[PDB]
């Protein structure tokens, strides 16, 4: 099965956002910084009341809930997670708004409905390079003439290794990376910036904006680690020491990587 949600609730903030947060103010709590990230991403889609927003890889729904409440738009979210689909539908059934709200347990490969805007945060890393062209073709064909998509994903730093770029690449990296791709992003892939640009532009997309959040991810990871650690006993009771150590190793290790510049997190604004 998939890792139990009661496990995730041991380190994620209340909204259950599972992606790099945005510390607009350094004093923000994790929940405040995750709400800040949602507003940052959505603010770029120039949302207007009555529009329809597609959330590709919606997780537990915080982004779509925010879109409805703060921006007053209709939403639709796709996820591959059984637990999330059910959780988001229950969420949807509990709230009251004349806004349409739909959640679907299916990949972006099967979605083919016209929407006004698209947002995808932390999903792209799970797609795998071989499907990139398809993803951009599908998202580009569902968007309108004035459509835009906000693609938020982990990326590999560009060639700056010269006169900079901790040119170290061996063990205390290579091995960990295999660990990350095997345990954290099974069948996934971390793209280079040139690659994102490559496939996006090849379907007609114009990359009109890019924003890096490198150091915000390091602090997000630190906070998830601190929370998991404080809830160690409960984490081990619900799952196991193996899973616990697995995640602590992931969180603490990646925090170091983004902090040292080995990896980055970018938000790409793409216009049809
Ligand atoms: N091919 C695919 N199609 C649709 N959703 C996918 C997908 N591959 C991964 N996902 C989804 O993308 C999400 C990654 S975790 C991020 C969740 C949410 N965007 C947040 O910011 O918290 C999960 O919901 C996962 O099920």
């Amino acid at each position: 099965y998939d890792l139990s949600d009661d496990f995730f609730r041991l380190f994620l903030d209340p909204t259950q956002t599972y992606s790099c947060a945005y510390f607009e103010r350094d004093d923000m709590t994790l929940q405040e910084a995750q709400i800040a990230k949602i507003d940052l991403a959505l603010g770029k889609l120039n949302l207007e009341p009555g529009m329809t927003l597609l959330d590709i890889g919606c997780g537990w729904g915080a982004t779509m809930r925010r879109a409805i409440e703060k921006y007053d738009v209709n939403v639709v979210g796709l996820t591959l997670s059984e637990n999330q689909a059910g959780h988001v539908q229950k969420m949807f059934d509990q709230m009251d708004t004349p806004r349409s709200r739909r959640v679907l347990l299916e990949g972006w490969e099967k979605f083919d409905e016209p929407v006004d805007r698209i947002v995808s945060i932390g999903a792209f890393e799970h797609f795998g390079h071989q499907r990139y062209h398809h993803f951009f073709e599908v998202t580009h064909r569902t968007l309108p003439a004035d459509g835009k998509m906000l693609l938020h994903t982990i990326v590999r730093p560009t060639f700056k290794e010269g006169r900079e770029k901790g040119l170290t690449l061996t063990h205390e990296l290579v091995h960990f990376t295999k660990f990350i791709l095997a345990e954290i992003f099974p069948g996934g892939w971390l793209p280079s910036i040139p690659t994102v640009h490559e496939y996006a532009e090849k379907v007609g997309f114009r990359v009109t904006a890019v924003q890096s959040l490198q150091l915000h991810y390091a602090r997000t990871l630190d906070m998830w680690a601190t929370a998991l650690e404080a809830n160690k006993d409960q984490a081990i009771a619900i799952q196991s020491q193996t899973v616990y150590d697995r995640y602590m190793k992931y969180l603490t290790g990646c925090a170091k990587l983004f902090r040292q510049g080995y990896t980055d997190v970018d938000q790409f604004t793409l216009e049809k």
